[PDB]
């Protein structure tokens, strides 16, 4: 079994998220917000972790630079409802960014790259 963090300060999104990856054959933990997701990553062993952007608190790019630089290989996949971040130099810490969208094909594809 492979386990991914899941952050996102929209609860009823975390849900959505948390269900249509339970449905690809994974175990999920959720977070709510960027501080809460370093506390669970650090102390935690996740294959991946799926970050949304903007939240309450610091940011899903401050979040993936964190994660990047304590924890070298780290799986990270930017998944925000916007494409404005994806120019953004502080969106090179992911190892691919996802814009949301309602067909979940494109993200699950991304998910099981990363997990090879
Ligand atoms: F609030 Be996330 F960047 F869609
Ligand atoms: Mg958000």
């Amino acid at each position: 079994m492979k386990r991914i963090l899941v952050v996102d300060d929209e609860p009823n999104i975390r849900e959505l998220l948390k269900e249509e990856l339970q449905e690809e054959g994974y175990e999920i933990d959720t977070a709510e917000n960027g501080e809460e997701a370093l506390k669970k990553f650090f102390s935690g062993n996740y294959d991946l972790v799926i970050l949304d952007i903007e939240m309450p608190g610091i940011s899903g790019l401050e979040v993936a630079g964190e994660i990047r630089k304590k924890k070298k290989d780290a799986k990270i996949i930017l998944l925000t409802a916007y494409s404005h971040y994806r120019s953004d130099m502080s969106s090179w810490a992911a190892d691919e960014y996802v814009v949301k969208s309602f067909n979940f094909d494109e993200l699950k594809e991304k998910v099981k790259k990363l997990l090879s």
